């Protein structure tokens, strides 16, 4: 695999996401049921991040989320129509790193960055069942 | 309000997480389905850092999250217990970062870190109606 050729640097994709309940108690605070959570940003980046990359992965492979950050800028409201982006910003070993911007018709409310990594299926579930097994 | 008397730097409350599918499919990814996603980790962040602030501040203010980030370390499968562990870092104006370590019987899991602010409620209920409103 070459990911630097899957992977183009600046290939993204978007997806239009309605500011729900299930979106905003994620919260984990009644004060704040108005807008949408940071859990639900990063949901919705990993979703994308997932759409960009599993599908130009040969079989056998996947990948995983090892680190994201959001940042918020403002409220997304219930029954906000908030526009994701999701773009390929870089390339490293078997790693690719990608940001996020999140719009609204009002202007931003958050950004984010999510690196994956490349991994084997296999590999990876002999990776769960070796940690939880036996001393 | 001084931040600095109501949060001391090393203010930490714990919690047991298990983890369930709901915990699993915020991974968006079915190949993914065995593990805790990144969007439960910080889920579970934020409900600590809320139960740590909020009831430290006085009526009519709550505290709302503007950056997280967290790291993913090793796969925290279906039916483990996670404890997270989170710590007020530091203060700064109104707001307050604290950091994050979620550990099962077999070691970390992931770490992270969240800043959120101090409001009051009325302001914050403004902002979110002017910023919907005409234009
Ligand atoms: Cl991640
Ligand atoms: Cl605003
Ligand atoms: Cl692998
Ligand atoms: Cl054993
Ligand atoms: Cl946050
Ligand atoms: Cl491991
Ligand atoms: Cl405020
Ligand atoms: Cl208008
Ligand atoms: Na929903
Ligand atoms: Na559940």
């Amino acid at each position: 695999m070459d990911f630097n050729e899957l992977f183009p640097v600046g290939t993204y994709r978007r997806m239009v996401k309605k500011v729900s309940v299930s979106d905003t108690v994620t919260n984990r605070s009644k004060a704040l049921e108005e807008f949408m959570s940071t859990a639900a940003f990063l949901e919705t980046m990993t979703q994308l991040a997932v759409e960009i990359l599993d599908h130009k992965l040969p079989e056998g492979f996947v990948s995983v989320g090892v680190r994201s950050e959001v940042h918020n800028l403002a409220p997304a409201v219930l029954g906000d129509d908030v526009t994701f982006t999701v773009t390929v910003d870089r390339v490293e070993g078997n790693r690719v790193v990608l940001s996020m911007k999140a719009d609204d018709p009002h202007g931003p409310v958050a950004t984010g960055l999510q690196e994956r990594v490349v991994v084997s299926t296999d590999l990876l579930e002999k990776r769960v069942w070796e940690r939880f097994g036996g001393r």
